[PDB]
DNA sequence: GTATTCGCTCTGCTCCTTCTCCCATCCTCTCGATATGAGATCAACTAG
């Protein structure tokens, strides 16, 4: 991306469906979001269990 | 003789420092590391 690109593509809007398939940038941004979910799931457990 | 201070003490108030505590449950597997006898004392015999 160009510098200072606040457009939807650049900042992680996946304009495709799962049937259409994600583009490589959409794939990476989606992996980032899913990683957030995985970290939350793996980090909340200790602190909720305590 | 009372102002007036004034030195000194008594808390007491924030704050910074220390220190001590805690950090889900359960389960499977692999892998590495991790002396000896002589003399003395005593007590049980073991008989005289």
């Amino acid at each position: 991306f160009i510098k200072d690109d606040y457009g939807p593509e650049s900042r992680g809007f996946v304009e495709n469906s799962y049937l259409a398939g994600l583009t490589p940038t959409e794939f990476f941004f989606h992996a980032m979001g899913g990683r957030e979910g995985l970290i939350d799931t793996a980090v909340k457990t200790a602190e909720t269990g305590y």
